[PDB]
């Protein structure tokens, strides 16, 4: 299998597609938030459950998107540079731990945000999980320079 | 050529960029929407436009930034995905159903949306669309997990 | 190293990774005009920076959301057509002018959009960075299709 190419992708791979999944926890969750609070978006989803009225914003419903909004500022530039660090040689158990502090980091923003949970908790759990991404975004720099 | 390092990889790469060119799609018609509406998001496009109150939200301009929020949400997990399931090595035919579902689905999603099709239309072609993507995202799931 | 895969892979690697940081920058500096307008997104972040009052929009924070936004609306497309585009074996100074042009025109797009310079400044910015993307989506079209 080609998921062989380098020691650290099945690591990668099994991360990155636990944060996808994690992504569409939050799409269907939002549509539960919508369907409960009768906070729909558009005119013609309110009209098939109540009337008008219920196109309307709620505050649930943003914190939803929000969190979504967040997740894509920082989990897909996630998939390109942990796929492209796979591949430039890193030990093992240091590639292990950058993904896992990546996806650690990131459910545990996705719970803080949702649940509400108290300040700085959610600004923490985004800080720690930025770590690897950072430091994954210097390797690739670097390599790739050097081979210009 | 590197096209065929995978029998399914011209089908996903033929999916893939019709997609991203529908997503530019959706962006040229939100620019379309801002200048025949007068509906601006920042005061200096407003000024070379007719004047200052002329920056203002408008409900068409804000339905093509929902379809383009969700392409995001969906499509960009794709490009990932079916990327990473081309060389899984799938039956061929199999791959070519999961790329066009989802091609066809998403196609259909603007069309549903930015038409303002009567519910649950938008949200039949949504689910459609998804059911190849969970799909790939388990068979990735597994293939990574069996190699670590 | 795999760097070297592709002739033009080293440059697509690094501009594309300096694209990443670029939109790791403007969520800073978003965070940073959160703090110093007191403009939060939730009350739980309002509450430990002065009360419930600061759970509040602000322009500048918004317009740093748009320019975020934005770049996840062409950066991230980026990602996956330079990839691809890298490994259809182009003559190596055309690619390196198709990710500089892109590079450049980003950088200038979010210049012209926090720094609220006078249209069309920013329109042409964003005008010129999707060319290159353009002409990389149909290249790949082209490829993909043939090898069907
Ligand atoms: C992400 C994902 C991944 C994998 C599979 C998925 C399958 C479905 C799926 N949806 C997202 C939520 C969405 C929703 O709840 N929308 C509500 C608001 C508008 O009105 C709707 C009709 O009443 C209900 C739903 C169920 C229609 C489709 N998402 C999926
Ligand atoms: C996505 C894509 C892909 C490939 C090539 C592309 C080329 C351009 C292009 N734009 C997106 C729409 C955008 C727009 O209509 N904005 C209006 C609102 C603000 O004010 C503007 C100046 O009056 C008009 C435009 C034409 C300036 C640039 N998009 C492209
Ligand atoms: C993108 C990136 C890349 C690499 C490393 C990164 C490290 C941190 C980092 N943040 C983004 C901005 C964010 C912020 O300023 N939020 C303010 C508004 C809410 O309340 C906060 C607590 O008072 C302050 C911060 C510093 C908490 C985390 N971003 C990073
Ligand atoms: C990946 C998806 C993670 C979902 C985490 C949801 C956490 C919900 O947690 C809930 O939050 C409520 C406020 O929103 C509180 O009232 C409840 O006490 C709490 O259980
Ligand atoms: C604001 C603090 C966030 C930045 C986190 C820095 C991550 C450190 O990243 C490290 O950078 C070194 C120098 O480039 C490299 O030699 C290491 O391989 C890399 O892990
Ligand atoms: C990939 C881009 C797909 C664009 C699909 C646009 C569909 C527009 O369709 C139009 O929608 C209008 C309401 O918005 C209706 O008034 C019109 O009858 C209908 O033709
Ligand atoms: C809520 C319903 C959405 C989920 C869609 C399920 C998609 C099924 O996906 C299937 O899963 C099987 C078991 O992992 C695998 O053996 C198959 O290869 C895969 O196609
Ligand atoms: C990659 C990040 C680029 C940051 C570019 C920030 C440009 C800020 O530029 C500033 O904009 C202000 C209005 O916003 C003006 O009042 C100032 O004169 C100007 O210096
Ligand atoms: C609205 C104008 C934006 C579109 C920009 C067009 C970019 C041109 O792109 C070119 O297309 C040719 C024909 O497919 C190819 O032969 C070239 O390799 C490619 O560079
Ligand atoms: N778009 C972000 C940029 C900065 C950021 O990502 N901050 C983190 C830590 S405070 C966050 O969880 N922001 C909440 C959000 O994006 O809604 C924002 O508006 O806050
Ligand atoms: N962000 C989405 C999450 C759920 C979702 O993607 N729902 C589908 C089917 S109802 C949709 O088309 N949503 C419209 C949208 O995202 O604006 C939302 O707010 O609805
Ligand atoms: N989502 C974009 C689609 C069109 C677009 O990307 N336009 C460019 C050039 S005018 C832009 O800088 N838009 C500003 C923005 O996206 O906030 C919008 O609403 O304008």
């Amino acid at each position: 299998s080609l998921v062989m190419s380098s020691p650290a992708l099945p690591a990668f791979l099994l991360c990155s597609t636990l944060l996808v999944i994690k992504m569409y926890v939050v799409a269907i969750i939002t549509g539960q938030v919508r369907l409960r609070k009768k906070a729909f978006a558009n005119p013609e989803d309110a009209l098939r459950h109540g009337g008008p009225q219920y196109c309307r914003s709620d505050p649930d419903v943003e914190r939803c998107l929000r969190a979504h909004r967040n997740d894509m500022e920082t989990i897909y530039p996630f998939l390109f540079l942990g796929f492209v660090y796979s591949f430039l040689g890193p030990n093992p158990f240091v590639a292990w731990m950058h993904f896992l502090v990546f996806l650690v980091g990131r459910v545990a923003h996705t719970v803080a945000y949702l649940g509400k949970l108290r300040a700085p908790i959610r600004s923490v759990t985004y800080t720690l999980a930025q770590l690897p991404c950072a430091s994954m975004a210097l390797q690739i720099l670097w390599e790739a320079a050097r081979h210009l």
